[PDB]
């Protein structure tokens, strides 16, 4: 349950009696060979894995330093990486004798996963969601209606994540014997961290297959944006005990660091436990949880994954933060340079890894794990556009 | 240039010389080990094929007859087939020493696919749209927009899809020897017909080896959606020589046959020559060409591929139809059963495989080309909810 000093299980007694059950259906099926063979099966056929990975010329050559190379899991059924955890939980929570799968979603894309999930397996969803967020994304629910899901509008509290997160749990402790809870990122309670980051591991494992039929060598550096961090941990955790591979997480630096406007828990927060896990969280000066800021939904989170806590403080992973504006920028430069739309969680390590380029060799590798599509940051992309001159 | 009794070049003499210099470089590069070697690269690395065949097991159990495959051209870079057609004509254009490409769109759909490989291969990109047409895809604009490409908005006339084909052939009649027009359906003059078949065939080719890897035999059926005919003549092409494989194009029923709004050029269409060949066209008792209707934008085409004519006269190919109704029941039928939004194009495809299905046996195999998602079609979907 710990990656150093971080991690753990902060939660009531009322939880521990599922996650303990979790762990050890976990631990029986994460080696078993059918589990396996069914996870692969579904991943080849029905999200489309492999990725390629795609060696960007034009903006290579545009920048006139490093190759970069992009991962492409905006090419996954569903168009973001979050597919790869939401089959391998929902297959889990089936083989554990399962009928139910229950998540949360701000925007609506682990929602969305889920429910995509949900129907391949044919198992009843339930998504938590603030009847504010609900109100915010039309689409996404008719998604979520569409793939055979119930939104359930969350009025309670705020009517945003964090009530929805709560009356989640409070159907888990309940409903455990027949429900799954589905966690989209590598946050919350042991075990969800290591399961997560293991169900995103497949990206790293094509990647440097990938990266060494096409060059011969390992990568100089793999870029990834950070949000919970599994994108980043899926692409990272297979390049681990390879040394000279250096590993950079790119935060939502929002409307920059200094401004208290961004989500960089680890350039700018704090060690605590929240969500049920001893990591960093944007903290104000008393010792409370700071609303957190980014233009991109996915990384706009105050917390951060406890293996990212865990690979900063042992300083295998380097931490940088990119604003809204610099991955606005990202955004319209990788559509019009490579014709390849990226979600704006993406633009963020696309911003940094075009910075990282600029300043090293030619012969020097930088892959980008390109996270999801931009087809739902379109409307973000076009009011931000509207607002210049 | 003809398939039996149809294709051909019917055209004026400006486009007679452009289109003669578009065949020799087709028959230049079609076989040449660069060009395929770059091309393959390409729709690999960038557009991410090959595309599985997925084992639809709940929707084949559900109605309890063939084994239902489908082939997922909604999983290529884009969401849709047109990408393969799109990266393959950009490269032709590229290796041709053309540093500009032109195409017209009505909803957007080959406008973002032609911008997108534009942007791929560093090309200008020019998409002619009727200024109505601009005003009711407002996002597909800004995608085109953001992939690098002009929109240069067509007010002159009806500003429709019509004055959009007139003001593109004027340019590209002027501007062939620096630009190359992409046109996105096995349909228009020759060489497109059979361009954009090639391009596509790799979706038949893919199928081929994928199911005899899953099943160790031909499929007894393949259906495709046809409303110009390019994702079908993909699927289709690599197994009309073998015999045992019946083939299936379902083109829109609309709002019914009887009711004449529907867009089923196979079924109900007439021969006639009109945008440059000689095929079957809706038309009306003057002869005039009536117009089309389909709640699948892509499927919304009064004319159809000389091809597809070829296949239904020597009785190669069926050609049936699915209504607008039958279409949104297999696009909420799919999405709940099986977790993959399909395109209302493909939608239509998936319903006639469904009730072709329940005729078969169990031990009998249904390959259904997905030729996109549908993302695109949300909107259309909620509408008529
Ligand atoms: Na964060
Ligand atoms: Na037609």
């Amino acid at each position: 349950m710990w990656f150093g000093e971080f991690g753990g299980q902060y939660v009531p007694e009322t939880l521990v009696g599922p996650l303990k059950e979790l762990e050890k259906a976990y631990k029986r099926f994460k080696d078993d060979e059918e589990f396996n063979r069914q996870l692969n099966y579904y991943l080849k056929t029905w999200a489309g894995r492999p990725t390629p990975l795609y060696y960007a010329k034009r903006l290579t050559e545009k920048i006139g330093g490093a190759k970069v190379y992009l991962k492409r899991e905006d090419l996954v059924h569903g168009g973001a990486h979050k597919t790869n955890n939401a089959i391998g939980q929902a297959l889990l929570a089936k083989l554990m004798g399962k009928t139910r799968l229950i998540a949360e979603t701000g925007a609506g894309q682990h929602g969305v996963a889920t429910a995509m999930a949900g129907a391949l397996l044919g198992m009843k969803v339930d998504i938590y969601m603030g009847a504010e967020d609900v109100e915010r994304q039309k689409m996404n629910v008719f998604r979520m209606k569409l793939l055979g899901a119930n939104v359930i509008p969350v009025n309670s509290g705020s009517r945003t994540l964090k009530d929805a997160i709560n009356e989640a749990l409070r159907d888990w402790v309940a409903t455990f014997e027949y429900t799954h809870y589905l966690i989209g990122s590598v946050v919350g309670p042991h075990p969800y961290p290591t399961i997560v980051r293991d169900f995103q591991s497949v990206i790293g494992r094509e990647a440097k297959a990938q990266i060494l039929e096409a060059e011969g060598q390992l990568p100089d550096v793999i870029v990834a944006c950070v949000g919970g961090g599994s994108n980043a941990m899926g692409i990272f955790y297979p390049f681990v005990n390879d040394k000279k591979v250096k590993l950079v997480g790119v935060e939502a630096g929002g409307k920059g660091l200094e401004s208290g406007k961004h989500s960089a828990s680890l350039n700018a927060g704090q060690v605590g436990v929240s969500e049920g896990m001893l990591s960093y969280f944007l903290q104000d000066e008393e010792g409370q949880i700071k609303p957190s800021h980014s233009i991109a939904p996915g990384l706009d989170y105050p917390g951060v994954g406890p293996e990212h806590a865990y690979l900063k403080k042992i300083q295998r992973a380097e931490y940088v933060a990119v604003t809204d504006e610099e991955a606005l920028k990202a955004f319209h430069e990788l559509s019009r340079t490579e014709g390849i739309i990226p979600a704006l969680e993406s633009a963020h390590a696309v911003a940094y890894a075009m910075k990282l380029a600029k300043e090293m060799s030619r012969d020097e590798i930088i892959i980008v794990n390109l996270s999801g599509r931009g087809d739902k940051d379109l409307d973000i992309v076009l009011k931000a556009s509207g607002n210049v001159l």
